[PDB]
């Protein structure tokens, strides 16, 4: 995971997961993974700032990272799951 640039790792109804995100930003690409498993794959994007929605675990819970431009000309990430959220940048 050569891009990785966020980690949460959260307890839901079902147990405890880890959600792992790459995004590049030369390529744009994201990718999020969810107990190891990947959910979401963009290869190539012009735009790096947006959303991807996704579900977790076997209830299927809904989870969002956002990523939004911060100074500096670096991002930050932030996931989402039942109206609570964790921030994550370098």
């Amino acid at each position: 995971m050569t891009d990785l640039v966020a980690v949460w790792d959260v307890a839901l109804s079902d147990g405890v997961h880890k959600i792992e995100f790459e995004h590049g930003t030369t390529s744009g690409k994201r990718v999020v993974y969810v107990d190891g498993k990947e959910e979401i794959r963009k290869e190539w994007m012009f735009k790096l700032v947006g959303k991807e929605t996704f579900y977790v675990g076997a209830a299927k819970t809904k989870a969002t990272i956002n990523i939004d431009a911060i100074s500096g000309f670096a991002y930050e990430y932030t996931l989402e799951i039942n109206g609570k959220s964790l921030k994550k940048y370098m």
